[PDB]
């Protein structure tokens, strides 16, 4: 999981992304 690309994705969304193990969720 990538925090800068994870984030991207979260951010598009409109909220923070984090990065447990190799999966991206936002929160």
């Amino acid at each position: 999981c990538n925090l800068a690309r994870c984030q991207l994705s979260c951010k598009s969304l409109g909220l923070k992304g984090g990065c447990q193990g190799s999966f991206c969720t936002c929160g």
